[PDB]
């Protein structure tokens, strides 16, 4: 009997996992919400319409923080509880976060009971659930709204529910509000109707079947511009009165995307509203609620005197990203977080389409090869996890929430779309969520889907989805096409001991592929040694075709040595760059060496290679000054300037120019005075001093924003005139670059006054804390003052943050994944062992740990190689 | 004009007139005032149209004009039809140095004509807490809302819009506004009709005003809310505050519903307005100012919440309102014609505190304190740097100094002298009489007293008429226009006169040899600059007194500088001044003193209450004139353990702190230990009877307070543990439960001690809802010790965002006055001189404490030097100030009384514990 936990009033609760029980489903929420702003809490009511199945005695749901005053159980069915019902006893069991509605009775299947529950608590001030949000305005008044959030497990603060996503229920939400505030839910307004007192209380249309972690309601005094889709749907963008004039990209940017995504999933957006709304104080980049979706102000509004060709790029990027999710994750989401990648993967490659679709003048396509290689830093290790994974706590679903999921989601999801065919790949997408609409889908169901547009493909994904890691491609004679696969690794090389984990199951149903000529041959790898025979012998064999298939290749013999140093344009520039990118993992792999790492084209025109292998170079000039040993890091610096002077002094200092033109310029012109190459630092200084002397009259070009305020931080006149007017700007962009700008200056007692306003939250929004430190670290001067801070007031960072929260998670690996010694090393060991002391376990103490590991090791034996670079 | 060589104004070009004063030969009588103001943009947009009426003819008109860029400007007349509709076109010349513009007449204008000038101007809105500036204040929520605030008193009105900047000048104001839906708009009169407007704005119109000094008019752009009632005349009083405190207001409006019945009742005149409007604005630089109609207050003057208020808070709530209302009279009804002559205003209100709320608030029993308002003054009187009641004054600067200790308290207190010597029913009637005569007018020094010189006393309207209509010629007829003739020299003397007279009395068998002189406070009467400052000062001194045999005041009048009267058979004292009515300080010679103090300490009771109170202060102060020995002003300490009138107690009490806080100052710690040890042991009877919670009379609160903070300031074991219960309670129930007000600042000082509760008081400073809690938690954590704490408020004052500018002065002042943060203020003050002066005018009340709060309290020779070489180091970049005199006499005073009076109060001490 007594195998059960205690409650908070000493009885022993009634259920013992996790996970909810199944008997109780629930079909229909009515919710009443009554927010009040100036008393900052809320007072609010519902009824569950729950269908029960099975033989019962007690309810389970979810619930946090709510003081849950009255609990009643009436039936229509079965009458026993008919009107006015039974009351019923409520049991609490916080470290499920669950409650336990005691029936006195037992519940008998097939029947339907209604609960009904009467629930109060503060607005959140922790920036999830129901909480309140401050905003700025242009004379300064501050003024007050109240925002959901609600992803993944935080519904059950703001109202009693069954919160786990496969509960898909039908939401019909009224708000009471004063007349000076608007009212905005998932769904659009039916009716307003006016009270005793000068309330006011808004109905909403009932929704569709969703999950909780959609339910959105917002109580605001925003101002909104309007347009209509060709489908039938009005698109909104709201935002503060004194912004509206920035929301004009926005609208013309959602019409176009939801307009593809209509025609391109062949599903009509089933709302006749959608709106979007920029919360300023806001955690999340944005997010996906139905209708409604809350967006970051940087990620959502767009002012043409401020901000970057880069900064639009963001902007449409997310503005493709929450519209996508619209289908991936609304329409049909995960049955259960371990297969979060269902929606996120999938929304991750549906912008790379939407905005190439769209916006062909952004370029996205030759970027897009990024998000993979960033997901191969993490899968390289033996910290990452395969992309669907079990999943209980609340903090380890938020860890759910990673590149993993997103970048390499879309990255495999690429791979198959050149396999099958877009042709092929649509229909089966279109075939996806038309079976699966308003349900749930397994990971298994997806591939089932997709298959049938070839039962051989669902085991090829599954050495993708069930299996951690990256693999690895040996190719080894004339014809020879001895093929050899491996699971790449990192920091473990075939010498040492640590490496018979490159033997466990790991062999991927890899879909390789090639070209010796303009035609690419297409063969399946499915075991570790398999081979093919050459046509004719050529110059060079490549199998990597712009990288669109997630492994890295390793010529065994005499093939690299060819890469053409002449002509160049005989390989394609997206293989370009995808042989340069696999000419670095290689070197710390351990199969190669640093010799022929630099073996890169002072005429390379595509700035995609260009960008890619010189950012390749920051990082070690990066790496190098950050440890303070001018002896390796002089000579990389000079030698970028004078190789690369041509292109350099070629950038005029204005935003003109197409995209990855205007973007080639700042990226340039960063490192151009991040070098104290006086021909341009001394530049930004009279444009600087212009615009600090014209006092706002001047304008400063977009692209060179971010450069100019960064150079004239150091003059202490400067970063005051700065920080002061940080205040004073009406765009979150423009702040940003500011935020950024104050960042650079090697002042201790600077760098660190910035904090101090951050850890209090008001002339520096909590939101963009992170980020601040994030930036400090990276700074070889206020690289130790961030790690200091962090462990001497890790409690308080941890009372602001979840602890499975992004902030959180991007402060630890901000201050510490750069680091390279083995001081650092055990260091960090300590005091994520001090950690753990209280329990809190997160994967990325591993990952980082795994990953200066793989830093140290990638100097033991590769930095004495790099030296020998010297010119003249 | 012949000479070009004139000022020159702000475009090259010869400005055509070069005095401050404006001159006198255009009239304004009606301005057409429309402001336009734009709270998102933190700017607005104004038009004015004057109609003048010319005197003699000139080419050129003179008015008042800073900081206003004015756009275009014509002239029309409709008597003269040269400049017929539409008019012509002026040229304007801006000369800022005497905050005057010129407007440039084509054609010269013609004698006894009206015309009408029309500018239209704009500026920003102000950011000094002056002319027409932005405020901001913090609601509930943490929402921040702005409001658009009008502040003129003196000649700021010319920073809103251009006019006739003179009190003389008055006119009608008409005055439109317009707004958004959101805000409502105030101004002095009522709203008479709010028309729409294509784009949703609002157009609000008031009725046209009464005649009116510039400084008084007033328009205010918010989004308060009111709660309203209406007086016995009739008039709409409506008390306005930020919306999340409007339970706050219920006590004003309850008091100044009856302060206006009771003024309309003694003064015999209406409000002429149909409404009064009282409002509590969130940042406000001088605490009430009472503009027509349209007052505004200080959170804290205005204000009032049991919970976190005091009794003291309550009184003071009273008297600023009773003070402001007066005003509608004294000073807006009857204005001074110039501000030489400004005490007729502030004089007249200050005194009109006493009468109203006496008349219906007895149970403040204000009577009782009025007394510290004649003593306050009488510090700075003493001093040469003091001045007369009525002095000319120029410049702006000059003209804010006249807001000072003299015009008021002087003020208030010759006048209630005065009203001692005629009897309230004659006084009353001189009051009615001058300001009925003076409505709508201005009236100067001469004026006053004349009127009040000429009362009738009711029955001189009798059958045998005595005033008017038809005299009999009696023979107190003939000592009626002698007597009034006498009234009228006497207080000419009192207003020219700079100081206070010093009546010494030595009684001989039963004569009594009488003197008068100067008083002065350091110099003794054996000092080489003492026949130097007796020149030709002379009063008229009604007189009072008393006898030991007989309670019957006995009243004489000198004139004379000596002069002697016979009583009917020696008694064994007598008591001059009685109830001290009278501003002059009385010397016994001989055995007087002894004589009166042997009466206090067997029977004090024969003597009255205010004539205890009175002996108690002029000993102490003759101890500073050289006069008396500090001995026999402490042996009359002793005597308090059976004083039983809480003013004669806290008076004689108040000495002996101060004593205990100038030697605390000077680390003279054997006498400090010493006053700590007699205070705590003379007065342990009376100091543990005191309850801990608010429960009886508004005295007994003010004296529990009184006695529990003198207690805790004296690290009184028992009295500390107490509070510090109390403290760590409040904390311990997340700031909710209660404290009881009156010890309420108490508790927050001790718990300040720690940096747990300075940092809670701290993050509950930003938090609180009620001004005066919030006044009290910043005394509590000026209390603190440590420099770094301190260091922190002073500059959170400075950025004015947690701490507002409008109480940083006060900040400095309190951390100056305890010893761990003396040296601080001093520092910070010399070394942000620069930056002081940004915030705040030179000659603004803000200044002006900052100066004397953070050095008139030190009693050393090194520290007058460095005073005194920053005093110099000011005036040589062009900034004077009397301030600066005042404050090195009052330090070398302080050093003069140590020098002659340190040894002997810690041989009473020593003396004194051997004793008991
Ligand atoms: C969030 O919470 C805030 C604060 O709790 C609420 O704001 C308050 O709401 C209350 C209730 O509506 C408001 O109080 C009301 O004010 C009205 C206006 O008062 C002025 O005008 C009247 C008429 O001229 C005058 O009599 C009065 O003195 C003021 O000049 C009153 O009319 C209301 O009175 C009603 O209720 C009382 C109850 O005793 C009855 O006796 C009356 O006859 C009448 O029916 C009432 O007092 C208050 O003003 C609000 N505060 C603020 C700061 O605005 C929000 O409503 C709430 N919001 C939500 C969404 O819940
Ligand atoms: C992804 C995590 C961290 C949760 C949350 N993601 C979002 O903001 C995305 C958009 C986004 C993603 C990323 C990103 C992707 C992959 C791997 C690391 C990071 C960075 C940013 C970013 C960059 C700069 C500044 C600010 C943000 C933005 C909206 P989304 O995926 O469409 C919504 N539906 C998910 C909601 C959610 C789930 C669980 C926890 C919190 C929120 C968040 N904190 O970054
Ligand atoms: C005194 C000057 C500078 C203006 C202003 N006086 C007022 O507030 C009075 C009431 C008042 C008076 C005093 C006071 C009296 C005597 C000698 C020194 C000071 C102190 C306070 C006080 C108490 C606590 C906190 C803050 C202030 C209040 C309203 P009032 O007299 O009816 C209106 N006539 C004055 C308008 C004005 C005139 C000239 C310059 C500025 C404003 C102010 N700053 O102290
Ligand atoms: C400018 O303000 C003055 C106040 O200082 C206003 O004076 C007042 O004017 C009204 C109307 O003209 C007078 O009321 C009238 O009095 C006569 C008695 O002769 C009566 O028969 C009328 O029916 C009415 O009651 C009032 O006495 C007068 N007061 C004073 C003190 O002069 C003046 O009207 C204002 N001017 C403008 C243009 O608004
Ligand atoms: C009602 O609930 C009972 C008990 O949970 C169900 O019986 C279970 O059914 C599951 C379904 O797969 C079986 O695996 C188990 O053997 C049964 N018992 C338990 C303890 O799980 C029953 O099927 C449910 N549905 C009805 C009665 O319609
Ligand atoms: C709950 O949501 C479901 C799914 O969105 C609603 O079902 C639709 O109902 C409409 C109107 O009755 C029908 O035209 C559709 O055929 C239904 N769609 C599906 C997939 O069944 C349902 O009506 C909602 N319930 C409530 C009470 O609003
Ligand atoms: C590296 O050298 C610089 C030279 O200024 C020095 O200031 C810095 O502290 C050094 N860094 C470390 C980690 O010792």
């Amino acid at each position: 009997p007594g195998a059960f936990p205690v409650a908070t009033n000493g009885e022993r609760f009634p259920w013992q996992e996790l996970r909810l029980p199944s008997v109780v489903i629930p079909l229909h929420y009515d919710l009443f919400v009554h927010p009040n702003l100036t008393s900052l809490d809320f007072v609010a009511s519902e009824k569950i319409e729950v269908l029960v199945s099975n033989a019962t005695q007690f309810i389970i749901l979810h619930s946090k923080d709510l003081e849950i005053t009255n609990a009643t159980l009436q039936s229509e069915e079965d009458s026993r509880y008919m009107k006015p019902g039974k009351e019923l006893k409520v049991l609490s069991y916080p470290a499920h976060e669950q409650i336990a509605l005691l029936v006195p009775e037992k519940l008998t299947p097939h029947l339907k009971y209604y609960v009904a529950m009467d629930f109060q608590a503060k607005l959140g001030d922790g920036f999830e659930g129901f909480y309140k949000s401050t905003y700025r305005t242009l004379g300064g008044e501050t003024r007050i709204l109240a925002v959901t959030d609600f992803e993944p497990t935080q519904a059950r603060m703001a109202f009693p529910c069954f919160d786990e996503p496969l509960f898909k229920a039908n939401f019909s939400i009224k708000i009471r509000r004063e007349s000076r505030h608007i009212a905005l839910s998932n769904m659009p307004k039916v009716k307003t109707i006016e009270l005793e007192g000068g309330l006011l209380e808004d109905h909403f249309e009932t929704t569709v079947k969703m999950s909780t972690y959609l339910v959105a309601y917002i109580v605001c005094d925003f101002h909104s511009l309007s347009g209509f889709t060709s489908s039938g749907v009005k698109v909104s963008i709201y935002a503060s009165p004194d912004k509206r004039n920035q929301t004009h990209y926005a609208l013309q940017a959602s019409l176009k995307l939801l307009d593809f995504y209509e025609k391109y999933f062949d599903i009509y957006y089933p709302l006749s509203k959608l709106d979007l709304i920029a919360i300023p104080d806001f955690a999340p980049g944005a997010m996906e609620n139905w209708g409604l979706i809350t967006y970051r102000e940087t990620s959502l509004l767009f002012d043409p005197k401020t901000s970057s060709a880069s900064d639009k790029l963001w902007v449409t990027r997310v503005i493709a990203h929450e519209l996508a999710h619209q289908w991936f994750g609304n329409l049909v989401t995960m049955e259960w977080w371990n297969d979060i990648w269902l929606n996120e993967g999938f929304a991750k490659y549906m912008e790379l389409i939407a905005v190439n679709a769209t916006y062909p003048e952004l370029q996205f396509d030759d970027y897009f090869l990024n998000v993979c290689f960033e997901v191969i830093t993490k899968d390289s290790l033996n910290s990452s996890r395969p992309i669907s994974k079990p999943a209980e706590t609340p903090t380890q679903i938020q860890e759910m929430f990673d590149e993993v999921s997103y970048n390499k989601g879309a990255c495999i999801l690429n791979m198959l779309k050149d396999f099958l065919g877009e042709e092929k790949f649509q229909k089966g997408i279109i075939q996806y969520l038309k079976k699966f609409s308003y349900r749930n889908a397994k990971n298994d169901d997806l591939w089932s889907s997709l298959s049938n547009s070839n039962a051989e493909v669902k085991e090829m994904m599954t050495t993708w989805t069930l299996q951690k890691g990256i693999p690895l491609l040996v190719v080894k004679d004339g014809c020879s096409l001895r093929l050899q696969q491996e699971r790449f690794l990192q920091g473990v090389f075939q010498e040492d001991p640590e490496w018979r984990a490159l033997q466990e199951r790991y062999l991927w149903h890899i879909p390789l592929t090639y070209s010796s000529s303009n035609v690419i041959h297409r063969h399946i790898l499915k075991s570790k040694t398999d081979t093919l025979d050459l046509p004719e012998k050529t110059s060079w064999v490549k199998f990597n075709v712009d990288s669109n298939g997630y492994y890295i290749v390793h010529y065994e013999g005499h093939g690299w040595d060819q890469l053409l140093n002449q002509n160049h344009t005989l390989l394609r520039p997206k293989d370009r760059v995808g042989l340069i990118h696999d000419v670095f993992q290689l070197v710390g792999a351990g199969r190669l060496t640093l010799d022929k790492a630099l073996d890169m084209l002072q005429h390379e025109t595509s700035s995609p290679a260009l960008l890619e292998g010189l950012s390749y170079l920051e990082s070690f000039y990066h790496m190098m000054d950050r440890r303070n040993i001018s002896d390796i890091s002089e000579n990389l610096k000079r030698y970028l300037l004078q190789y690369f002077k041509p292109v350099i002094d070629r950038q005029s200092w204005s935003d003109k120019g197409s995209v990855w033109d205007r973007m080639l310029r700042s990226a340039l012109l960063k490192l151009a005075c991040d070098l104290n190459h006086a021909p341009c630092i001394q530049k930004a200084a009279e444009l600087f001093s212009q615009w600090m002397e014209s006092s706002g009259k001047l304008n400063i070009p977009t692209d060179v924003l971010k450069i100019v305020y960064s150079v004239g931080a150091q003059t202490t006149a400067g970063w005051n005139y700065l920080l002061e007017q940080y205040e004073l700007s009406m765009s979150s962009a423009e702040q940003n670059k500011i935020l950024y700008a104050l960042s650079t200056s090697k002042h201790q007692e600077k760098l660190l006054k910035l904090i101090e306003l951050g850890m209090e939250g008001k002339v520096i929004k909590t939101q963009n804390l992170a980020a601040l430190l994030h930036a400090i670290a990276r700074r070889p001067k206020g690289q130790q003052l961030a790690w200091d801070f962090v462990r001497e007031n890790w409690t308080h960072l941890l009372k602001k943050f979840d602890l499975g929260s992004y902030d959180i998670r991007m402060i630890i690996s901000g201050t510490t994944a750069h680091f390279s010694s083995k001081d650092k090393l055990q260091e960090v060991k300590l005091f994520f062992e001090s950690l753990e002391a209280q329990g809190s376990h997160l994967d990325i103490f591993q990952t980082v740990l795994e990953t200066i590991t793989k830093n140290i090791k990638w100097l033991e034996k590769n930095l004495p190689t790099l030296r020998t670079w010297l010119m003249v």
